[PDB]
DNA sequence: CGGCAGTACTG
DNA sequence: CAGTACT
DNA sequence: GCCG
């Protein structure tokens, strides 16, 4: 279980010569969209970077929990000729299908479509394809949303938020989350989460919030926004800094109710390998775990902080920059 | 043999 | 609903 | 792809 141990255990990858050539394969597959061998790719290599040493041998491979027959017949051919041969044997559409699924909007389905249709660059999307009103914004930024910003803008952008939030509601409290929270030096987005200690202000915000934060031209566009009955959990969209030298970044918030606040926490912290362990872990006990509660398979159980979904499945604590799996 | 996280918008 | 998204 |  990764989220039974420390994310630093990757500090050193003893066997980076092997993870860089199944990385190279775990996008292949997942472009193409066989999200469950990509996903075994994927745990398989997090495997092999957090191993204490080089894996030198078949029946070493084998030992590692995710790395079972095929996978270790890969490592040995990496390591007595220092080549992998199925990487020179990818399908020849997967460049531009990953062009194409690094479309806000867009994934496996939609790109393996515009493909079939006979395009094959971003040219062809602008002038040919039909674009949602989601992909078009994200082909508008394309470029702004590969870029990771340094945390220090992510800084910026969370007090924007929280200087907007807390100017009708003082009581408010914003953290921002996700790669910031974990301490990593840029951040691919900005992760907000809203909530309030009287456990009832966080109803109706949004709509006040992203009013506001229109107002003064700090979001220039929406992703995903239910704004029409009230009951909206998120806000995902696009925000720029006012002054020159700025670029669009991508902003998530979320608000909850404060007796969902640890969970939210958690799920907003991540990473999303962590979570997906943590959740993985808590099926196995009986439990099932959320960004609302951990519950038995159920029992809403009581969870005032992280460190108590940590316990009450049999955890040791890990602090945010120790689940950057 | 079948799960592989659990949830929130969009149209 | 399927697709895509969030961590 | 891996695992129970
Ligand atoms: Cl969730
Ligand atoms: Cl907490
Ligand atoms: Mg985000
Ligand atoms: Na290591
Ligand atoms: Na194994
Ligand atoms: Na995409």
């Amino acid at each position: 279980w990764v989220c039974a141990q420390p994310s630093s255990q990757k500090a050193t990858n003893h066997n980076l010569h092997i993870t860089e050539k199944l990385e190279v394969l775990a996008k292949a597959y997942s472009v193409q969209g066989d999200k469950w061998r990509a996903l075994g790719y994927a745990k398989a290599i997090n495997a092999l970077k957090s191993f204490h040493k080089p894996v030198t041998s078949y029946q070493e491979a084998c030992s590692i929990p995710g790395i079972g027959k095929r996978m270790a017949e890969k490592i040995i051919e990496i390591l007595e000729s220092g080549h992998l041969r199925k990487l020179d044997h990818i399908s020849e559409s997967v460049p531009v299908l990953e062009l194409f699924s690094n479309i806000w909007g867009a994934g496996t389905k939609t790109a393996q479509m515009w493909y079939q249709q006979g395009f094959r660059s971003l040219e062809d999307i602008r002038s040919q394809a039909s674009l949602t009103t989601q992909q078009a914004i994200g082909l508008k930024h394309y470029s702004d949303f590969l870029e990771r910003m340094p945390r220090e803008e992510a800084t910026e952008i969370e007090q924007t938020v929280q200087k907007a939030a807390q100017a009708f509601n003082s009581g408010l409290l914003c953290v921002a989350c996700g790669s910031y929270r974990r301490g990593k030096a840029t951040c691919g987005d900005v992760d907000v989460l809203i909530t309030h200690p009287d456990g009832r202000s966080h109803r109706g915000i949004f709509s006040r919030l992203l009013d506001s934060l229109r107002q003064e031209g700090f979001l220039t566009d929406d992703l995903v926004s239910q704004e029409e009955n009230g009951q909206q959990q998120k806000y995902l969209g696009v925000c720029r800094l006012p002054g020159p030298g700025r670029r669009h970044r991508r902003l998530d918030i979320i608000v909850v109710p404060y007796s969902e606040f640890a969970c939210a926490l958690l799920y907003f912290t991540g990473s999303a390998h962590f979570n997906r362990s943590m959740r993985a872990l808590a099926k196995t006990k009986g439990m099932s775990l959320s960004e609302h509660a951990l519950s038995t398979a159920g029992r809403v159980l009581p969870t005032p902080t992280e460190k108590d979904v940590f316990r009450l499945l049999g955890l040791p604590y890990r602090e945010p920059a120790e689940r950057d799996w």
